[PDB]
């Protein structure tokens, strides 16, 4: 079957075949779109054919398909499954892995970079130390001085799910919450209840409105541990404005590299629980969301109150304005300290340039349009115009419920 | 089966269980979702009578009564009889409200149960329809305190005898291929005002000429009419703080009025329904101003601003945007005329959503269209889960007439 998109700013059509090697769901029917929707112990029975169309793909394309490796290979991890329920990726299998992964990841406006990622294989590590030190090096080598470098770090497989290793934070690098007894919040709102469990397991909390989070690293099911990463190793960036000059007396700063660390990584039915990955920022994730959502820092009203906005009606669009201050302010700071960084205009632009190579090269490229169109100025950008198909392939990187939810304590 | 939608704002959860009465598909299948798709007999008629009478009885609370099987049976026998059914003036109404109800792409549902239901189903000839029309646009604008309203006009027979109003709405701006390759007016409407022409229509070539009507009755060819000028309320666009916006030489007219869609209502088909209700700010300063496929301003309003384009990540684009979407506001509410900014609109619908889930079960909603095409996460539909279903009355697509009509 065919399946054409268009571009309605400029007409191009293009045709989806990819989405026929689609395996998973969407939550989607005939009957409901689930296309909003934020979040829609294996056995052997159902892990061979998961590690064949893998090893299937992974041998095409490096052009031996039906070659005598790939079939010792099929046979190779054939034997292995049934003999230990399970079974071990190669080093090329693993980086393969975990770049289409990201490749495969619809809600991602970055793929253009996808296969540039620098893959750092811990499945040899043991212990929450291990973690830790595995976790240093990635963020000095994902750092890099500031200009930054896409990385992935992938510590070993699920086995019974009995043994699972953790990063318990969301990002590697995040800013402490906490909720006053006035109801107010110190710091951002979004990790008040990760910084709870933090200082529950012993941290030391500064009590202010950016403190790097500790990380707290679970190795082989064991109970998590608390570790600092040197200071040295977090890259900030104070937020100045380049014609405001009070914008800096907000006192705002934020950590130059994005670093997601709560995902799973699903690879040929393997699952790897802990895979902690970062790139670069785009503006709007941190000057439109981390800023100004309101379940956030939420500092719209304070920049408009300083800009002497009319504030009393929102049809002056007082919010409207203070947010594209902000976000050029974000752009401003991380320029100005040659930190990388990309506007949504450039991203979102490359972006089209990405999915139009996919559709040629790969016969699609899976794509959720609420998710890569920019939470401000939508429409002038190129993605709004752009119609997406939405479908989920492997590799690929999941949802997972936060630990603290599942974990049994050993104590 | 009883879903959940989250608002990950606000943690408020509302249980959706409208969408088990669902008929329609959504383009969406369990393997690949289509959400940003733009455009996904005697005996297939009596069920969608049925179903909508079932509604209807309903709602009056008169749900297995005398009247209910008897308009039951009676419609019943006009189908087996006539092949088709007329509706009740009362069903009339409660479908047109219905179908706007329904309408998943639309924010303002707020509004949905105060619409003023124009029957024009004795309507026989263009020049009949050009009359209620005319009659639409005074009622709607209502000297700038805008009322909404939907005009009907016969349902579709044997489709050899459709009614259709050719215009996209009641009221746009021409759009003229240039000679030096530009585009001046609308670039939207270029064919359209290339066919009005190609019909007999004489344009005034300017920027901002009002089309004129291009009406089809009873299958004929359309027929051109211009709607008298002070029937149509435009709005000079000058920014509350900037004197120099007023020379760009903008404005816009007052009432949104779509006309080319389908109103399906048990089963019949009306596929000349022209409505209106009142803009969104953002439908004119971000979609009609700055789509680049459309009059495409920002680099002129952004030059005046003297800002940086030389980089995109000085956000020039932006901060012009925002002006521009002051201005369109200021305008429109300096002079009277009913418009609504993005804010307050989805502040509505949030609202609408929480009372359709209170009163009705649920609310279908197309988040794609719901969220603002400019500072969509600091609105509050951003953060809101919502479910995309199809129920009937339904406002649907049809193909533009000039594919089509047996000429
Ligand atoms: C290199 C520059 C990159 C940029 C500019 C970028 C940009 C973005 C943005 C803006 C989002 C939406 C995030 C949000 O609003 O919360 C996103 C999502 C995502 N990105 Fe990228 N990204 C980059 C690199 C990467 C890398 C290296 C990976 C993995 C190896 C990755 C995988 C993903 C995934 C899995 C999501 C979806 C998160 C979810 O499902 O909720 N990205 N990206
Ligand atoms: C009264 C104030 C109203 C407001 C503020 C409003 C707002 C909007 C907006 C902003 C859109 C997005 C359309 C676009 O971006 O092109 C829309 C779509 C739509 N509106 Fe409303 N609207 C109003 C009244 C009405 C009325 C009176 C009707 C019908 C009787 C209606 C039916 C629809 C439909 C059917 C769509 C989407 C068409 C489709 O399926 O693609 N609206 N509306
Ligand atoms: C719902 C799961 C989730 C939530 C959130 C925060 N929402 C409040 C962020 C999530 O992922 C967000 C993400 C993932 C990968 C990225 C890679 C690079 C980059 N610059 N940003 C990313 C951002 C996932
Ligand atoms: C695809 C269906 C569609 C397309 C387009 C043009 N987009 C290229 C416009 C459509 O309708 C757009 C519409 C409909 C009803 C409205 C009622 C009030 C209002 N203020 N705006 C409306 C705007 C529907
Ligand atoms: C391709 C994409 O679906 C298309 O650009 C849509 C996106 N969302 C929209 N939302 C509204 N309200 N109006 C539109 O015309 C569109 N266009
Ligand atoms: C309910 C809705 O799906 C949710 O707010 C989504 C919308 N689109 C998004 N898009 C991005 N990039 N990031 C997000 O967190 C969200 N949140
Ligand atoms: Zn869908």
């Amino acid at each position: 079957r065919f399946l054409k998109v268009k571009n309605w700013e400029t007409d191009v059509v293009l045709t989806d075949t990819l989405h026929l090697k689609s395996t998973l769901e969407t939550g989607c029917t005939e009957h409901i779109c689930m296309g909003s929707i934020m979040l829609p112990v294996r056995t052997k029975d159902q892990l061979f054919p998961l590690a064949k169309e893998f090893l299937d793909q992974y041998y095409s394309s490096i052009k031996r398909f039906g070659s005598k490796a790939h079939m010792d290979r099929l046979e190779e991890v054939n034997k292995e499954i049934e003999s230990t329920s399970t079974y071990q990726l190669k080093d090329t299998e693993l980086i393969y892995g975990a770049k289409h992964a990201w490749r495969n990841a619809s809600r991602c406006v970055g793929r253009i970079q996808w296969s540039k990622l620098q893959v750092f294989d811990a499945r040899d590590c043991t212990t929450a130390h291990g973690m830790f030190n595995y976790i240093c090096n990635h963020v000095k080598y994902a750092t890099n001085k500031g200009n930054l470098r896409s990385a992935i770090t992938i510590f070993p497989q699920r086995t019974d799910g009995k043994h699972d290793f953790r990063v318990w934070n969301s990002q590697l690098i995040r800013y402490a919450g906490y909720k006053q007894p006035d109801g107010s919040t110190l710091g951002d709102p979004a990790n008040v209840q990760f910084t709870e469990i933090c200082i529950q397991q012993g941290w030391k909390a500064p009590r202010g409105r950016f403190d790097v989070l500790p990380l707290l690293l679970q190795a082989n099911g064991n109970d998590p541990e608390l570790f600092q990463i040197p200071p040295e190793l977090v890259l900030e960036v104070p937020i100045r404005h380049p014609k405001f000059d009070w914008f800096k007396d907000l006192g705002l700063k934020w950590y130059g590299l994005p670093a997601v660390s709560n995902m799973l990584l699903e690879i040929g039915g393997l699952e790897f629980s802990a895979c902690p990955f970062s790139g670069w920022y785009m503006g709007t994730e941190i000057g439109v969301r981390d800023y100004c959502d309101n379940s956030r820092y939420n500092i719209l009203e304070e920049v408009a109150k300083k800009m002497d906005l009319d504030m009393r009606k929102t049809s002056s669009l007082w919010k409207d304005q203070a947010l594209v201050e902000i976000n050029i302010a974000v752009l401003y700071s991380f320029q100005s300290d040659k930190v990388t960084i990309v506007d949504h205009h450039s991203a979102t632009e490359s972006f089209i340039k990405h999915m139009e190579n996919e559709y040629r090269c790969r016969g699609g490229c899976p794509a959720d349009w609420v998710w890569i169109v920019p939470p401000m100025s939508g429409s002038i950008t190129p993605v709004f115009h752009q119609e997406m198909l939405n479908y989920r392939l492997t590799p690929s990187f999941e949802y997972q419920p936060d630990p603290w939810n599942t974990h049994v304590w050993k104590g």
